[PDB]
């Protein structure tokens, strides 16, 4: 990705709707600052002053948070009616000052997030928990749009919930390439798990002096809330229609697991303490996620571990897979497969729903001159062998895997295509700039099956394990 | 238990700090009421009577309520300085009122719990996550001491985290029996994650009339706040020197894994936000239990996987597991033993540290004459077979399972004695009435070794199906 190489942790502005001050952890001294932190705290700091009381009436508050350690400082400012948060940066303190907010209980806050954690603990299905996470932010943010934006294993993502006013079009169901969301910014939204652009017209703010005076480099401003955006998610954002976005990440296991994303027909700002309240409700959909994740994975291994036990105890031999109705059924439950080639030197025995002995046997040869270290598996066997495509309708995807290299033996799962249209927002393939059209863009993706899980693929490796040694015993 | 006969959750009697009103679903008619409900809601209504606007100004949202999804009606009632809440009970609805929350603000509460909420989904040390959620509840509750009470095997209870303010006696790391809270409390408190009981000499206020008219039964207070408690408890309380005391149920994978038990010397209450504030806190720590045990779990089920395959390739026999020095360590590290025998008939082979050859030909005929259906597994077979005693330090716990009944041939792994102090709060063994002393009671637990997980219990089952199979290939 060329658009992946932009810095876009270190734009050295800021947007219009808050001020930042960069202070030296040991004097508390003025190092760099926003052209407009003047407007904001009404007091203009010269680059080298030492901030006192007069200046910050929170500077004793401040100087107790950073001694401790907790990882962000917030402080409501009554006086100048200002929310004031602060992070460490290496010696640094980037503190930033933004409007409080303008009418909102605790309570309002604190009685429709439980609505959600009360809800989510019973542990029901995910899309439910999903609609009703999205419901949530979409009822205290008040944008137009919040939908929840699940991630590929490409970074392409899929929208799998969404609530709306009505104001900006409906993108449920619909899939986005991996390149709207390239890799740094994916990166940095991993770690930090909040933004927001109030408005898309902002004119960004310079901070000053470029370089810092204490570190002798530009200002690292990966965990800065007013940090000035890349220009092509701008103009990204004008061609969406969106004035206004906000989007928390939902991090599940240490990685980027999705999105909740926010958009605005208008000008929308949202209050510290309500982008905290959606941070909270994305944290609570992970800790479900994991869960969910962790359970079903648990189910599906004890469900293969009742199969590969009857398999094992069966061989012990290739009647153990190919006695009976009962053995050949457990052979293809095993991994979730509909057939299965048992190819042990010339002798060939096909088991369910297979391509002609043929076909299999041109399809060993193709994996025998391609280095298959223990087992290939796709869910699209015609992407790498075209000609597979003629009995794409029987074999889409595959579990190959040899068990006698000196003997050319193999043990083939196949799994039949599974048609579906897959709701594309916009064209995907089409300096870069981003798409103008994001029209529900449809494409028939033909000779794929369901995907390999994991537990499928530690079942197919499993038996293979078995396999070879008894092999190795009877050769 | 003889005590868990009592019937605690139809006292038909509700404790001092509010009143209680039964309405039926249909007419939102007056069925059942506490004696002081005249008292609290200045407007005495007789049975019979139909609730209106006059009566209750909250009936119109009340009415709303119910006719919704949402299982707990709350209410800020601001004219009496009441807070209302009620649930479904079949028909009915329990209507409660207590005195509102004198002077807390949302923020006060959402501020101090996402400070714990952000804390442990990093996912940090339990003990850690344990004192972090304890020193919270400890905070807003303002109780004297704020213990996390984690329940064994035998319902029996050790104090895993505590704080306090120094008035009340420390209990950390002491063990409670399992008599202290018995089974229908236990079962209660599974369903019912809240209670409180802001003095332990209040006068039960009686609900009238007894018979409920619409059911004919009298009222099921599972779901009651102010339900009346049971005498013994309070006479329990009375002896601990507690006047007040409120728990949470920390509910894990749909078991009762814990209590957050809150005490105090004098009377104390706590608001109805404060308290699901608390329940809150509870969940969050489930939550996360429920995670680490899943992950360590998982963790420890991948370590003996790895072990199990080089044991199972080895055998494709018996050198496979004393073959060489490698062989032998992952014989005993696939259950993390200390010592193995081997008996094949009259043949037996001893692996690291185990009992004598005399001694093990002695506990395979004590375990040949007991129902062995797959595996025995005990972590003080001291307990069982006295003669054990003898050799208690080299095989305290062992894991056996035969691996031909027609041979008599067994795999048996030793671990050796654990010896540690067991601090007891008061002594445990000693109409039946609570003891009047919680003093540290100090008792050598010997004989006793690390306790079998079910990971380790997995891997014996899954070896013991490998070995038998062999055997019978064999023979
Ligand atoms: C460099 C070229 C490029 C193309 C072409 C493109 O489509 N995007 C980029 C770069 C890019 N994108 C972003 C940040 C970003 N993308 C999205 C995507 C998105 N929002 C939605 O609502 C939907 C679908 C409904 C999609 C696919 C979001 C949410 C964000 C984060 C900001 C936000 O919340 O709007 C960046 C990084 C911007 C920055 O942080 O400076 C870049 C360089
Ligand atoms: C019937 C005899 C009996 C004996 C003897 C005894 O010790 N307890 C009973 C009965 C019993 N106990 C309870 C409820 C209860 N127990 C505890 C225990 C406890 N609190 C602590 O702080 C510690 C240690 C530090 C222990 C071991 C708690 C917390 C509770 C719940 C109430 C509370 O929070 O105090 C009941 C049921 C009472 C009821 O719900 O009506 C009974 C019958
Ligand atoms: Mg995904
Ligand atoms: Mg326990």
């Amino acid at each position: 990705d060329s658009c992946g190489a932009e810095p876009i942790h270190i734009p050295g502005a800021i947007q219009e709707h808050g001020a930042l001050l960069v202070l030296s952890a040991r004097e508390f001294s003025v190092v760099q600052a926003s052209d407009n932190l003047a407007n904001y705290i009404g007091v203009d700091l010269p680059i080298g002053a030492v901030a006192t009381e007069a200046n910050l009436p929170f500077i004793s508050v401040l100087s107790a948070w950073y001694s401790g350690a907790a990882s962000n400082f917030r402080y409501a400012w009554a006086e100048k009616k200002l929310d004031v948060s602060a992070h460490r940066s290496g010696t640094l303190v980037i503190l930033e000052v933004e409007k409080a907010g303008v009418g909102e209980s605790a309570e309002k806050l604190m009685g429709e997030l439980t609505s959600l954690a009360k809800y989510l603990n019973s542990a029901p299905s995910l899309e439910d928990a999903l609609f009703r996470t999205a419901q949530l932010v979409s009822s205290i943010s008040g944008h137009d749009r919040t939908l929840i934006y699940d991630f590929g294993l490409d970074w392409s993502g899929h929208v799998v919930a969404e609530a709306g006013s009505g104001a900006l079009p409906s993108y449920l169901g619909l899939r986005f390439p991996a390149g709207d969301i390239p890799p740094q910014a994916r990166q940095l939204y991993t770690i930090n798990r909040l933004r927001m652009i109030p408005d898309v017209d902002y004119k960004p703010v310079p901070i000053r002096p470029e370089v810092n005076a204490e570190t002798g480099a530009v200002l690292d401003m990966s965990f800065s809330q007013l940090r000035s955006v890349s220009p092509v998610h701008l103009e990204y954002m004008r061609n969406m229609g969106t004035a206004a976005s906000m989007s928390v990440s939902i991090v599940v296991n240490g990685a980027l697991w999705g999105l909740i994303a926010c958009h605005h027909a208008t000008p929308h700002s949202v209050s510290l303490a309500v982008r905290e309240a959606c941070d909270f409700a994305a944290q609570l959909l992970s800790m479900r996620i994991a869960m969910e994740q962790s359970s079903q994975d648990a189910s599906r291994r004890v469900e293969l571990g009742h199969i590969q036990a009857r398999l094992l105890k069966g061989m012990a031999w290739v009647d153990g897979l190919l006695g009976g109705e009962g053995e050949r059924e457990d052979l293809l439950k095993q991994v979730g497969a509909d057939g299965a080639a048992l190819v042990l030197g010339d002798d060939y025995e096909l088991v369910g729903n297979t391509p002609s002995r043929e076909q299999v046997e041109e399809l060993i040869l193709w994996l025998g001159e391609r280095e298959i270290a223990d087992v290939f598996a796709t869910d699209n066997l015609a992407g790498n062998y075209p000609t597979a495509a003629a009995y794409a309708s029987v074999a889409s995807g595959i579990i190959a895997m040899r068990v006698s290299e000196l003997h050319g033996s193999w043990l083939i799962w196949f799994r039949p295509e599974v048609i579906k249209t897959v709701r594309w927002g916009g064209d995907p393939h089409k300096r870069i700039h981003p798409r103008k059209s994001f029209e529900i863009w449809k494409e028939q993706l033909r000779n794929t099956s369901f995907p390999w899980s994991e537990p499928e693929l530690a079942a197919a490796r499993e038996l293979r394990g078995a396999i070879i040694g008894i092999v190795l015993r009877k050769t």
